RNA sequence: UGUAAAAUC
């Protein structure tokens, strides 16, 4: 802090001194400015703030990447946008040019990415769209998606910019090798998740024109083709299993839920049920499958696999006592008890499938009855016994 | 008996 600067200090003093940049990167100095710029500003105070804070590229970049300064930058941007005077256009154009030119570097900065984010939602839409065009289209875009901070720029784009402007991001991410890298990442998955939700024709998109719905659909199909083509890899992955679960769980993605079940899960239920990550996906599939697929799933567990040649152990034996598989059997049982007890719809496709649920329940009850002694050794076993006991009444 | 995210004074 400059020598000449103690409480009861004026904003004009700071602005006139030429020492703003020193205040803005200081904890106490920036604390002062942040409070001062909330008050009533005259035209000239605003003019000076515009010039010193967002007027020259280097100082703007210096403050934007600063732990304290980035807040002041955001406040002054807000004030610039609220001041519809004659210099309005030149200021917003300049701000767009500054960020545009250092896009990647600002995205990857812990503090500057915050400046990018408030600019995206606050700037006039037409100028915010130009910021989006400045996103990199190479390895650097993956870098942004997998960064714990930068990924939020992409999420903000998805939230507040119309799809046409970021369609290149959808196609970039659907590129097989990009999808593999991004979906194998903790933060990269969050980016794909938010895109999927934006691209879903849910109650949140009813404000779209039909042309915009058509655009949304194409982008959805292109992304989902890539997702379903790598479904096996994604369903079993530590991070991307959550995405597959979301797709299977969401009624508004019903057709993709079915694609996944048919071409990924079916015939692999026994093995997937024994995976740490995929076992959760299998549960979701049971919970949300349409009746016809559900019947195939059940039939696969009860009679899809040949029992062990020596011991006579079947798929259901393995699963009941497996560290992860036991949760799938509990899920199967709970579905059946919910159906038979009315807690779950049994009609679907014009028909009441109650008889099928009773069928599957009887099988499970017969198995649990015969194995009650071994099952009572385990928490899962006791849970199933109790589930069945609570049903009788 | 079994997993992620929710990121700045």
């Amino acid at each position: 802090l400059p020598t000449w600067s103690r409480s009861r200090l004026s904003l004009s003093e700071v602005l006139d001194s030429g020492d703003l940049m020193k205040f803005a990167v200081d904890k106490t100095g920036c604390q002062f400015l942040e409070k001062a710029v909330k008050g009533s500003l005259t035209s000239y105070q605003k003019f000076q703030l515009f010039e010193q804070v967002i007027g020259r590229k280097d100082d703007f970049l210096k403050l934007s990447t600063n732990i304290f300064g980035n807040y002041l930058v955001q406040s002054v941007i807000g004030i610039s946008l609220a001041t519809n005077d004659d210099g309005y256009t030149k200021r917003q154009e300049k701000l767009k040019n500054f960020i545009s030119s250092q896009m990647t570097d600002m995205c990857l900065d812990k503090f500057a990415c915050r400046v990018i984010q408030s600019s995206l939602q606050n700037m006039d839409l037409s100028l915010a769209c130009k910021l989006v065009q400045a996103l990199p289209r190479d390895a650097r875009l993956i870098a942004i998606c997998v960064d714990q901070n930068a990924n939020h720029v992409i999420q903000k784009v998805v939230a507040v910019i119309p799809l046409k402007n970021w369609e290149f991001i959808v196609d970039f991410v659907a590129t097989p090798e990009h999808l593999r890298q991004i979906c194998s990442d903790k933060y990269g998955c969050r980016v794909v998740q938010t895109i999927i939700e934006k691209l879903t024709a849910d109650s949140m998109n009813v404000d779209l024109t039909s042309a915009a719905q058509n655009l949304r659909e194409r982008a959805l199909q292109r992304l989902m083709t890539s997702v379903t083509n790598r479904c096996q890899e994604l369903a079993t992955n530590e991070y991307a299993n959550y995405i597959i679960q979301h797709i299977v769980s969401n009624d508004d993605l019903a057709v993709y839920r079915e694609c996944i079940i048919e071409k990924c899960l079916m015939r692999n239920l026994l093995s997937l049920s024994q995976e740490k990550f995929a076992s959760h996906v299998v549960e979701k599939a049971f919970l949300h499958a349409p009746l016809e697929l559900l019947a195939e799933m059940m039939d696969e567990i009860f009679d899809g696999y040949i029992p062990h040649p020596d011991t006579g152990k079947d798929a259901l034996d393995i699963m009941m006592f497996h560290q992860f598989g036991n949760y799938v059997v509990q899920c199967m049982l709970t579905i059946c008890c919910d159906a038979v007890s009315g807690r779950r719809q049994t009609k679907e496709g014009g028909y009441d499938h109650a008889i099928s649920f009773q069928d599957w329940l009887k099988k499970l009850h017969s198995r649990v009855t015969k194995e009650r002694h071994r099952l009572s050794r385990f928490s899962s076993g006791k849970k199933m016994i109790e589930t069945l006991a609570n049903l009788r009444s």
